[PDB]
Formats: C-alpha cells, structure tokens, sequence
C-alpha cells in the first residue's frame, strides 16, 4: 500500500458513517487501487465501504456503442462487488449536486475516488469539493506509476519520458492484494432500466446506412470483466509472439483489443503489464507493448494533467505552431465538411475505409488512426478546425473515446506532439506526413479496403 498512489483533494472533518468509493474511471472490482485504499481506510475506521457510479448528463454526447458497453460491465460489477459485501449505488444526474446529496444523506465519512486529468473530471471535482465537509481524496489506479510521481513537469518527448517510467518500476510494479469483503451487510434504480430509457433517448442518433440498418456491429468485444481477462489471456497465448511484427498491419489483427476495457478501468494496466512480464515471447514485441501500454499510455496522462489546453491549439509544440501557422494560407487541395468526413465520402479509398471500420466496429487499428487523423489537417481550412473534426468523430464512434490516449493521439497527428520536425510541406508544415503511396509499401491497402466497403 504505497501512499504515493493516493493525494489529498480536501481536508476535513472524518464522519462516523461507511468510506464512501465515487467510482468513474476505473469500472472493476480486482485490482482497484482506488477500491484497495478505500477498503483499508474503512477497515481502520471499524466502517463498512460503499460505491457509488454517476450515471452523468454527457451520455447523449455519444452513443449507444459507449452507453451500452458501459452499462452492461457495470451490470456485472454490481454482482461482483455485492459478492464482497459492497453495495453500490447509481446516482443519475450531476455528480456535484448527487455525491454531495448522497454524502449527507448516508452520513458519509469519507470519500474516495479514482484519478482522471480530463477536464470534465475536474469540473466535478470543483462542485463537489464546494458541496461537502468531510475528507477528500483521490487514488491513481489507472497508472501503474501515479501520474504526479511519474514527472513533475510534461514531457515532451517518450525518450525523456521512459528512463523516468522505468526507475520507478521497481517500487510501483508490484502485485496486488486480495479485496477483503466487508465485515457484514452495511444496510437509485435497476441498471436494465436506466439502459432501456438510455437507448431510446440515443435511438435517433443511431448511425445508420442507406438501407436504415444499424451501423454498428456490436459483437467484436464483449464488456465485462470477465470478458476482459479472457481477451488478455488469449493475446498473451496468441498474438504476443508476433505483435511487434504485425502491429502496423491494419489486415492482420495482431493487436491486444484491451482499449475498450481499458479504457472504462474493466481491466487494470498494471495486471496486464504483470502478465506480460512473467510471459515468454518474443523479447522484441514485448519491448514494443510495453512501450504502448506503459509508456505512451500513461505518458497520455502526463500530457493532459500538464497542458489545460490539451485539446486545442496552443498545446502544440513552438515549431509546430510556428510550422503550421507560416501554411495556415496554403490552398489545400481538398476541404471536406464534417458531414463528409463522418460518412466517409472523400477521394481517398484508403481513409474511408478507415472511417467505415470506426463506424462499423468502434475500434480502428492503431495505424490507420495516425492516418485517419492527419488527412484531416491537410483537408481542413485550419489546424484548429482539423483537431475539432478529429476530436468529434474520434469521441463519438471509438469504444475507448473520451479517453486521454485519444486526446494525445490525435495532438501527435495534427500538432506534432512527442514528435520532431520532419521535411517541409506545404499545408501540413514540418508536421510528419504520411502518404497513402508509403501505405501501399507497408502492408496490402487493398485488402483492408475490400474488407469494409
Ligand atoms: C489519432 C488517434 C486517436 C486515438 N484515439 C484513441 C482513443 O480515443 N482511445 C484510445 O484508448 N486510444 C486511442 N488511440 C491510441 C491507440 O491507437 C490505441 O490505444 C490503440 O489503438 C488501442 O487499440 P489496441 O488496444 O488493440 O492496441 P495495442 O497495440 O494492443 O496497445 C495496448 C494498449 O496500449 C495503449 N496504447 C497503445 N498504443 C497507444 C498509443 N499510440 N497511445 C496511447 N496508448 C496506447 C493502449 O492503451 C492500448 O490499449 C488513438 C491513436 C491515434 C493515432
């Protein structure tokens, strides 16, 4: 129980009521640091634990891909944590005007929750924090190193990054301890029927085709837990070996498919990273998944907790600003409208096929996202406009959306982010181009075409 994991949001005066768990990030009942340290503040204060989910007001911001994939892992966390004991409870509304309602109401004693560096996250941290008297903290449980003691400062590059990720390895790489159920039963609606009423106020929005069927197909990942343990379980036993030689193939799927249950904390980074590093393999795909799964993964973190304006603009680099802004005047050879990139209907096969297997599928490979995100800035009228039509569709269609990897992934794309200058183009600047031609040479197009028409 390192105390380097957890930080003091608000002191206070400590209740004589349960340790109360405001979960969002990090959806699972097992190697929950937010959920350990929880357990162990209650069981100090001879106090039963509680969890409690905000059911918010942005889920008509996305769709039913998210909501559902959602809802039904927490349909099935709520049976895990009632097999420990804990009860949990689902507020529907504002999480400052419900946590601190729920606060008063149970005679809370102290609240907990996970870390996020989203500002949404940070929106409700300022109203709760305005609408409660009794002590607040916070637990990284997202980062297998937390992600202020990971680096003080944001860096901007990964190899300024991992030498400082790696040392701190040995003490925050370590395994976790068994969920110790609550001493007895510690004494607001049914998820299946906040899902129903869900849907049908996400049903227009529904992305549809021509023939008014469904887009999206959703039997490609399986929420849950459960069904996340099994994913990585079956990359170890099958894709592992020959990850860092396939993983820029967007024909082969050779990837671990976990960003989804990442991403909604079903599964923890660091049972993964522990997994991985008792495995077998290949010694060159497992430096490179370690790479993506610890470096630019909590390096995602490090960006948004140190730029408040990592969505926009002035986030980028001082020779990418410099770079775009001497071809902000450059006449691009396409300007395509935010209609027209969401129904994919440009002149490159090669990009449209990449929007139809967001559309269809919510998660689009790993290299055809770099892709898919720098054609936008060379057929927009302004950077700022190509991270706005990136940022929409990348929220909107990807299952692990609303996340900071996405954010950083789309800040390396368009602005150059833990990236270098590269040779000057017109519209795009020094910002890394890439050609669908230098596509063609590093895996068959035509196959990844043809398989989403
Ligand atoms: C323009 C763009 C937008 C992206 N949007 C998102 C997004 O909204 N949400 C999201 O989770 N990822 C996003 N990615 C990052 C990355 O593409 C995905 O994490 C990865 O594709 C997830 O699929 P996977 O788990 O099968 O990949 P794997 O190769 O199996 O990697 C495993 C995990 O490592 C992490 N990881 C891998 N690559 C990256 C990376 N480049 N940056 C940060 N973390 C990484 C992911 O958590 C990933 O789940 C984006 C990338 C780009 C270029």
């Amino acid at each position: 129980m390192n105390p380097k994991r957890i930080r003091a949001l608000k002191s206070g005066k400590q209740g004589d009521g349960p340790v109360v768990y405001w979960m969002s990030r990090d959806q699972r009942a097992e190697d929950n640091w937010a959920l350990l340290f929880s357990r162990a503040i209650a069981k100090e204060a001879n106090v039963p634990v509680v969890v409690v989910f905000c059911l918010t007001d942005e889920f008509l911001e996305a769709g039913i891909r998210q909501y559902e994939f959602m809802l039904k892992g927490l349909q099935e966390l709520e049976v895990s944590l009632s097999r420990k004991k804990i009860p949990s409870f689902f507020l529907r509304g504002d999480p400052g005007e419900k946590i601190s309602r729920f606060v008063k109401d149970y005679n809370a004693g102290t609240l907990v929750t996970d870390f996020s560096p989203l500002r949404i996250k940070n929106q409700w941290i300022e109203k709760v924090i305005s609408g409660i008297s009794i002590p607040f903290f916070e637990v990284d449980a997202h980062n297998v190193v937390p992600c202020w003691e990971a680096s003080q400062k944001h860096e901007y590059a990964a190899h300024t990054f991992r030498p400082k990720l790696y040392a701190l390895l040995p003490e925050f790489l370590e395994e976790f301890p068994e969920l110790e159920p609550n001493s007895v039963t510690p004494e607001v609606e049914t998820l299946s029927d906040v899902l129903e009423t869900g849907v049908k106020a996400l049903l227009p929005e529904r992305a549809l085709l021509k023939n008014k069927d469904p887009l999206f197909e959703p039997w490609h990942f399986e929420p849950g837990e459960k069904a996340a343990k099994k994913v990585m379980e079956s990359f170890i036993a099958d894709r592992l070996d020959s990850y860092g030689a396939l993983r820029n193939d967007p024909t082969k799927n050779m990837l671990s498919n976990l960003s989804p249950y990442l991403h909604f904390g079903q599964i923890s980074s660091q049972r993964v990273v522990l997994e991985v590093e008792k495995a077998e393999s290949n010694p060159g795909s497992k430096k490179a998944f370690l790479d993506e799964i610890l470096i630019w993964k909590e390096i995602s973190d490090n960006f948004c907790y140190y730029n408040p304006g990592y969505d926009g603009f002035e986030s980028f680099p001082s020779w990418a600003k410099e770079s775009l802004n001497a071809h902000r005047n450059d006449v691009r050879s396409h300007i395509y409208t935010l209609e027209e990139f969401e129904a994919g209907k440009t002149h490159d096969p090669l990009w449209n096929a990449s929007q139809m297997e967001l559309l269809s599928t919510g998660k689009m490979h790993g290299y055809t996202r770099m892709y898919w995100a720098k054609k936008i800035l060379e057929w927009s009228e302004s950077p700022e406009k190509a991270l706005e039509i990136a940022i929409c569709l990348n929220d909107r269609y990807e299952l692990d959306g609303r996340d900071p990897n996405g954010y950083a992934g789309i800040a390396w794309s368009i602005g150059g982010v833990h990236d270098r200058a590269w040779g000057e183009r017109e519209v795009t600047g020094k910002i890394r181009y890439m050609s669908y031609e230098g596509c063609k040479r590093k895996f068959d197009v035509k196959l990844y075409i043809e398989k989403y028409s």
